[PDB]
RNA sequence: GCC
């Protein structure tokens, strides 16, 4: 049937400069030493990766996934939804938001300057009117940052993003967000990922695991996702909106939505001309989360069903999956899951690596992340999330005359704080920077779901303490996967070996304790691991006095 | 670019 896109020839263009690293990077040389590994993906690729998601969808449908749908339709009937005033959605416009085409950016938007106000009165005006006329978006290649693997062909190519003018943002805010924060949760509950924080997430899938009488577990990705997504299931996407409890107008505007700027449309390049046209998600739109996460779900539960997964749990964080289910038996969980990609590519949403029925937690990766385990302070066993540290080693020497690392470090030492490599390795490379810079008590942002967070670096106690118990200062005996992961990605950026960050902690330890105060706690809490005289650890006070909910939505 |  449908291409997913079609190009003029027009060049995808970048936005200005495309950042230079330096001959020297003052903050993380001393953190690793193979800072040519280290690359940030550019719109000179944007074409090679054209190439490889531009193809032709052919979607097939059945009784399974109808009946799916049918269910998912019904829960969905549950919610109602109301519109946003354009003021409330302007105002949920990030500050540093790409400004409109029409004279004017996100300052203006979200102080409610009346030249903004008015331009998207008139948006939304055209929106209620006219239902047809396909919206103009602009496609950029993204800019992010990896670690050169020449084991998958050496350097990525920039993922496309596509997007509608500043008010056209607006406008999908007033039509549709509520129903972000709702239907998600209605539709899905549980299996909902991105309710979860890292130790909620493991909590939830050591539950799942338990269950079973015989658990088997696997993961999922689709291949290049968003351009996989059918004209049909984009509309689908709004039959399942379109079952909420709306006021009328919302309906209005969710279907010229849908059908001007979602199932497809022109894409313009940044210099103004014509690039291409497109019969796929356009990741940059509102509902991109909400699309993918349903329309996973949808497919995934269709064919677990299809299958025969018996007594599927499952979590779903956009096209990145997990199911643990009873296994029959390794003969026919093999077939099973050849079963599942069969649907699942029958449906539109092809694997990039075939799944695999594994029966060990550890063994099972989804969201660049698992679950491992070690022992905390009294030798019971403990689980906690973790993950590869090449990507973050990377992103932490990533430095430029417009990008300081430091909040990369920060937001891996909160999400991973009980990990081996942020303990070793990050805390101790961050709190040695900080000191001899004398910014210990400045405040620093730490990003998380498009969500910024100012935080103190000698809060870090009570905030690891609250967020993944007092016991993420005292693990040890880390799991063999992850002692050999971990020293081979320092091996791979030329990074001091493990005994080497045990030094320099040391070091970094008394330097803290001598300061005293809040900087003494710091040093006791987060590097008692690298001491033979190791302290008893209590509860902090600090930490009962905690709501960090919505960190992790 | 969006959650
Ligand atoms: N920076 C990103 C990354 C992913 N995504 C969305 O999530 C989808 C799945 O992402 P992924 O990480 O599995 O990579 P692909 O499946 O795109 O190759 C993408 O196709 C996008 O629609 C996004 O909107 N922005
Ligand atoms: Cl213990
Ligand atoms: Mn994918
Ligand atoms: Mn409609
Ligand atoms: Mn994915």
């Amino acid at each position: 049937s449908s291409m997913s896109y079609s190009w003029t020839g027009a060049l995808i263009t970048p936005c200005g400069p495309e950042e230079e690293k330096l001959p020297i990077n003052p903050l993380s040389n001393s953190l690793l030493r193979y800072h040519n590994k280290v690359y940030c993906t550019t719109s000179k690729s944007a074409s090679q990766r054209a190439k490889k998601v531009t193809f032709d969808r052919t979607q097939v449908l059945d009784a399974h996934y109808d009946s799916v749908l049918k269910d998912i339709k019904l829960a969905a009937s549950k919610v109602s939804a109301r519109l946003l005033t354009l003021q409330q959605a302007c105002q949920l416009t990030p500050p540093h938001s790409a400004r409109s085409k029409y004279g004017f950016g996100a300052k203006e938007v979200r102080s409610l300057s009346g030249r903004a106000v008015n331009h998207i009165k008139s948006v939304w005006k055209d929106l209620l009117e006219d239902p047809q006329t396909p919206i103009p978006t602009t496609i950029m290649a993204k800019n992010e940052v990896f670690c050169v693997d020449p084991a998958k062909g050496g350097k990525k190519p920039a993922r496309l993003i596509v997007y509608p003018d500043l008010g056209v943002r607006v406008c999908e805010k007033m039509a549709l967000y509520d129903i972000t924060q709702k239907l998600p949760q209605a539709v899905m509950g549980a299996s909902y990922g991105f309710q979860y924080s890292p130790a909620q997430r493991v909590e939830y899938l050591l539950k799942a695991w338990a269950e079973k009488k015989d658990p088997m577990g696997f993961s999922y990705d689709t291949r290049h996702f968003d351009s996989t997504v059918t004209e049909r299931d984009i509309r689908t996407e709004e039959s399942i909106y379109q079952a909420c409890s709306l006021p009328e107008e919302a309906r209005t505007a969710i279907h010229s939505l849908t059908e001007r700027l979602y199932v497809g449309g022109p894409m313009f390049n940044s210099k103004g001309q014509t690039c291409g046209y497109r019969r796929c998600r356009a990741s940059g739109v509102l509902t991109t989360s909400m699309g993918n996460t349903i329309t996973c779900y949808v497919k995934a539960l269709a064919a677990c069903k299809a299958a025969g997964i018996v007594a599927p749990t499952m979590l779903v964080c956009g096209d990145d999956l997990i199911v643990i289910s009873e296994s029959q038996g390794t003969e026919e969980d093999e077939r099973n899951l050849r079963a599942f990609t069969e649907a699942m590519t029958r449906y539109s949403a092809p694997p990039g690596d075939p799944p695999r029925p594994e029966y060990d937690l550890e063994l099972i990766t989804s969201c660049s992340s698992n679950v491992s385990v070690a022992l905390g302070p009294r030798g019971r066993r403990r689980y906690y999330l973790t993950r590869d540290p090449t990507t973050p080693l990377a992103r932490a020497a990533w430095e430029t005359v417009r990008h300081s690392p430091i909040n990369s470090w920060l937001g891996n030492i909160i999400q991973y704080a009980p990990t081996i490599w942020v303990r070793m390795v990050l805390m101790t490379h961050f709190f040695s920077i900080l000191m001899v810079q004398d910014t210990l008590d400045q405040n620093l942002n730490f990003e998380m779901y498009g969500s910024v967070y100012s935080v103190n670096p000698l809060d870090l106690p009570a905030i690891i303490e609250r967020l993944h118990g007092l016991d993420a200062f005292s693990m040890h005996t880390y799991s063999h996967h992850e002692l050999t992961r971990v020293a081979s990605a320092l091996r791979k950026l030329g990074a001091p070996p493990l005994r080497v960050w045990k030094s320099r902690a040391r070091a970094v330890r008394a330097s803290l304790i001598s300061r005293g105060g809040k900087a003494a706690v710091c040093g006791r809490y987060l590097f008692n691991w690298a001491v033979k005289t190791k302290l008893k650890l209590t509860p902090l006070p600090e930490a009962r006095l905690l709501d960090l909910s919505s960190w992790f939505t």
